[PDB]
């Protein structure tokens, strides 16, 4: 059974956008960098996937109204 959430990442183009998972946490990051390299705009979400959701399967893709959709897998 699948598990999905959504975030809202309309400000950042896909090459800003940063996916990472710690067992079972995960954090969808977002940052623009200045022409000297330092952070202009910087975002984050964390959260934690269900108990039943394998970490390993998450998989993300940008939706067509800017957002970032945390899609993965439950074991059954």
């Amino acid at each position: 059974d699948a598990y999905e959430f959504a975030v809202d990442v309309r400000d950042f183009s896909p090459e800003d956008i940063i996916v990472t998972t710690s067992n079972n946490h995960i954090e969808v990051r977002a940052e623009k960098l200045a022409a000297d390299g330092t952070v202009m705009n910087t975002f984050a979400h964390k959260s934690q996937l269900p108990e039943d959701v394998d970490p390993t399967s998450v998989t993300s893709a940008l939706r067509e109204d800017g957002s970032l959709t945390i899609r993965a897998r439950r074991h059954p």
